[PDB]
C-alpha cells in the first residue's frame, strides 16, 4: 500500500480483533463505528475528503489499544 490501498487493509485487521473479543461496554461503540466507517472508505476516492474518514480510522484504533 502507500495511502488509500493501505487504508482499506488497517481497518480490515481491525475487525479480527473485535470480533475475536467479547462483552459490552468499549467493545459496542467500538462495533457500531468500525463497519460504518469502512463503507466510509468506499464512497471517498483518491484525496480530499480521505483526511476525514483517516481521523474516524485513528480514534478506534487508539480506543482498542487499552479497553
Ligand atoms: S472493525 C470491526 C469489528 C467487528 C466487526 C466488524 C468490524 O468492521
Amino acid at each position: 500500500g502507500s495511502r488509500v490501498k493501505a487504508l482499506e487493509e488497517k481497518v480490515k485487521a481491525l475487525e479480527e480483533k473485535v470480533k475475536a473479543l467479547g462483552g459490552g461496554g468499549r467493545i459496542e461503540e467500538l462495533k457500531k463505528k468500525c463497519e460504518e466507517l469502512k463503507k466510509k472508505i468506499e464512497e471517498l476516492g483518491g484525496g480530499g475528503e480521505v483526511k476525514k474518514v483517516e481521523e474516524e480510522v485513528k480514534k478506534l484504533e487508539e480506543e482498542i489499544k487499552k479497553l
